[PDB]
This record gives C-alpha cells, structure tokens and sequence, in this order.
C-alpha cells in the first residue's frame, strides 16, 4: 500500500515559504519510526529542504527535471517512481503539497501530525474527507522543553 | 574574562521552560563555533532543553537541587560555577534568565542573535544598556529553506 505522511498546522498548512517556525524533535523522531526501512517518495523542493538522504530508506525524487545527486533515484512520473519501490508492503509518500495531492487518491493510510500553530501558509495538505477515514490512532502531547508547540500523532485508515 | 550567548526574540523575551517556536540551525552553528572548547554554565531548565551533555566543552549545571548526571558538574553558587571552570581564558554563560541576571554584572562580552520573531512569554535577557558596551560585530541573515526567520548575530564589548 501506499501512506502519505505529513504535519499539518492549523488550516493544513504544510509549507511556508521558509522553514516551519517550530522545533518538533519527538515528530520527527515518529516519522523516522513511521518510515524507517521503507522507500520514500518525495518532490524537489522537499528534498532541497531535507538536505541530504534520508538514512536507511531508499529516496525516490519525483521530478520533471533531470536530478543532480547520485544517491538517490529521480523519476519522472507516478508510475515510475512506485515501480521504482518494487515488491514492498508499503510506500511511504513525503510530500510535499503537489506529490500529497497526486498520490491521495490511491492511498489507503495517512499518518498525520497536527501542530496547534497558527501560521501564513504556502502550500497545504489536500484535503481529505473524514467521512471517509477513519482515526484508528491518536496521541496528544503538550509542548515541552525540548519540543516548541503542542502536536497530536493521528493514523487514518481509508474506510 | 565571562561572556553570555543568547537568543533574544523581539523585545529581549528568551525561553523560560519550553523550547522556543523558530528552527535555527545556523545559529546553532554559531553557539557550537563560539562556546567549542570552552566551560559553559546553564541552568537546571536550559540542562533539560538541550538534553544531553554538550560535546566538547566543560559542562556545569547552576542548580539548587540535587544533580542527577555523572557526566556534568553540579554547583550550588555562582563562585562555585566559576572556580569549576578553572583558569581558561573564556567561560561561556549560556542561560537561562536567572542564570544570565546573576553573571551579567560580571560579564565582558556579549554573543547575541536577534531573531525577527514576536513570541509571547515572561522572561526577557536582562536589560544591558548599550552605551556600557560598544557593538564590535553585527552581521544579518535572512531566513531561508533552513532557518525560520531572519536573524542578526552581534557581539558586545562591555567598556
Ligand atoms: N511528521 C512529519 N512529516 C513530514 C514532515 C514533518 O516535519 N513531520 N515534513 C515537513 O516538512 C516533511 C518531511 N521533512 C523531514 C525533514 C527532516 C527529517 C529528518 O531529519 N528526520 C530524521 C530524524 C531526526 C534527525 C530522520 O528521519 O532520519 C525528516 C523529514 C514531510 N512529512
Ligand atoms: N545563540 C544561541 N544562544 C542560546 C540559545 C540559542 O538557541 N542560540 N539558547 C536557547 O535558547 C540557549 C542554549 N540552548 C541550546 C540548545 C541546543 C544546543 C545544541 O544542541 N547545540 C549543538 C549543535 C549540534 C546541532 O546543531 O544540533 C552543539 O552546540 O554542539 C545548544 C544550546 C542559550 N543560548
Ligand atoms: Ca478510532
Ligand atoms: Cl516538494
Ligand atoms: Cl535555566
């Protein structure tokens, strides 16, 4: 199957035009635990903003242009990129905005992180019909010394 | 000779108990190429927020309660943090605010990074009156794909 994972701040906004104005070590430590030994589906400018290779996952960029890291495989289509993963049990899709929206529709799970952060956005998660989800995870945590805003951890299911 | 390092958001407010809403990283880069090598002291809030021993620098914790860790020393007094230190020729303050209050009168330089963010909250570094002090580096940087905000690093020098 194919999950998208993604953080969400109020109103789905998933992107700003700079970096995300919060410091979420725990997020991040669940979507390592979420992603882990899965390949990851991911635009450019994600990847741009991710820096480097995520370790121990196979990194597929999904791009029209030609790519420039050797590390990591460049597709040019949907098709390509899941192709691309193989024979495996779930693919992970990482946004952002445009990638979330074109893989939706045949995804079967969402692994969510709402932040209680009100911000400007640029891009935002799709959005989803709840009639059509169902929350069969939830987890709430209040900011604390190492994380800067309060976020909950969701998994949906596709009804 | 002391100095202080901090991050002081619109109108000086700085961390009180939970981390701050910015990510950073350059300017984390700045505080490791700046206390590197050298004695830091902090206070029991900033021990948790950083969450481990800070490589390469001589770890004292300024609390009135009893030390948990090994790995760092645990003083009672200011005299105490300082003569833990030894004789080097820089000792580092890093926070938090009680911390910075109780050093500031005895503090020479000043590392700071002014961040373009309004965050609400209590504590604000102590108030420094720029005239006892003349501002000898300022360099801007906006914010970008990795850093949230627009951040200015100054360095003072207390005359
Ligand atoms: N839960 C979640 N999903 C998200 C994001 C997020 O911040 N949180 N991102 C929001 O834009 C995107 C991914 N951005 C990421 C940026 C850095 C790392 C990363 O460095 N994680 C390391 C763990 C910590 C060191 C890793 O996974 O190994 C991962 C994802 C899309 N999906
Ligand atoms: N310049 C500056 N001073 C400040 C803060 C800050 O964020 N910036 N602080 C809080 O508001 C306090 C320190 N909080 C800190 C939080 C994390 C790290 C840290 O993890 N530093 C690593 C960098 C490795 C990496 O960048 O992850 C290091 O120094 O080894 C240091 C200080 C006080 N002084
Ligand atoms: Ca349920
Ligand atoms: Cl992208
Ligand atoms: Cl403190």
């Amino acid at each position: 199957m194919i999950s998208l994972i993604a953080a969400l701040a109020v109103d789905r906004v998933i992107g700003m035009e700079n970096a995300m104005p919060w410091n979420l070590p725990a997020d991040l430590a669940w979507f390592k635990r979420n992603t882990l030994d899965k390949p990851v589906i991911m635009g450019r400018h994600t990847w741009e903003s991710i820096g480097r290779p995520l370790p121990g996952r196979k990194n597929i960029i999904l791009s029209s242009q030609p790519g420039t890291d050797d590390r990591v495989t460049w597709v040019k289509s949907v098709d390509e990129a899941i192709a691309a993963c193989g024979d495996v049990p779930e693919i992970m899709v990482i946004g952002g905005g445009r990638v979330y929206e074109q893989f939706l529709p045949k995804a079967q799970k969402l692994y969510l992180t709402h932040i209680d952060a009100e911000v400007e956005g640029d891009t935002h998660f799709p959005d989803y019909e709840p009639d059509d989800w169902e929350s069969v995870f939830s987890e709430f945590h209040d900011a604390d010394a190492q994380n800067s805003h309060s976020y909950c951890f969701e998994i949906l299911e596709r009804r």
